[PDB]
């Protein structure tokens, strides 16, 4: 449970993507039924040049 | 539970993207049900060149 | 339970986006039912080059 | 517990894209019954010449 | 749990990608069901020179 | 351009959906710009045992 | 352009989807820009049992 | 361009799914540009039982 | 263009899936630049015993 | 030009999936370039005991 000392920089414990998508359900289904799901694309992190040093 | 001591950009715990999109349910679906479920594209973190530095 | 010391930047315990979406449901449906959900884009973090150091 | 001392540029325990997608169900389907599962392209990481050092 | 001590870079910890995709389910299925699961493209890392010493 | 004669439903020339989706356009950009678009799920056409005959 | 004459159902000239997504455009891009384009799921035609005769 | 003349269901020239996606475009692109795309599962035709015969 | 005559079922000039995916592009593409494409499931045709007879 | 005379189902002339996919481009692409393409699983036809006959 310690982060980072130093450094040019110094990011830290950073959580970009993540997390529980469509999981951990309880599901009792009966006959005729339809669950579905649709996830777009995802970006986690840094894009275009991001987090730079001059 | 100890952040980051310092750094030339010294960033944090920080939490861009996450939680639970359409999970942990309890479901009890009898006959003919639907349950969509639909998401859009997911940017989490820095874009645009953001957090440089000069 | 202890955020960053210092640095350059400084950034702190930041949640840019999260939470549960369409999350932690208790359903009972029977015979003929929809339940749908949709979400659009989302953008969580920093854009346009923000956070920037000059 | 103990994250990365210093450096040139000093990343931290950064997740940049993980959790659980469509796992850790407990289903219970009876008869004609569909859940299906979709997912975009996933991008996680540093992406367009990011956390480069002039 | 003692992460990196110095460099040149100095990069830490970081988990790109990785997670449970469709895994760890417990699942009675009977009869006439479906249960389909499409992932697209996945990128984990660095892209476009990224993370360069100039 | 002559529709249909007899029959036991008799369904004409339907148009469900269609049309131009972020299509035909004369774009000229310069420098750092972004058109996005994004769109819901669309359904065209008869559901839930629609035009149904007794 | 000569439509069904008869049946037991006699449907038409039906057009559930189509049309250009993203299409016939013309582009002149300079430099950095970003034209990104998502879709949902689509469903075109007869669905939960639609058009039955009894 | 003459349709069916009978039968028992008597089906026409239905058009479920079609068109240009994404294509048909004049491009010309300098330097560093993102023309991303992406669609969601698409379903053209008759689901869930559709169009039955009593 | 001349459709069917009859038939039990007398099934007409379905198009259930088709069409330019991506495709009739003219592209000119300077130094660095991207265009990606990515596209779900396809379902085209009849599902779930549909355009059955009694 | 001619469809089918008569028979027990009498099918038309459907087609089921086509189409180009990625395919009649012209490119000039100089230096660095990506363009991608990914394409998800494919069904076209009947299934699940479809056009079936009593």
């Amino acid at each position: 449970g310690y982060g980072n000392q130093g450094g040019g920089y110094g990011g830290g414990y950073d959580n970009y993507g993540g997390g529980n998508y469509g999981s951990g359900n309880y599901n009792v289904f009966g006959n005729y039924n339809q669950q579905p799901s649709n996830y777009g694309p995802m970006k986690s992190g840094n894009f275009g040049g991001s987090r730079n040093m001059g």
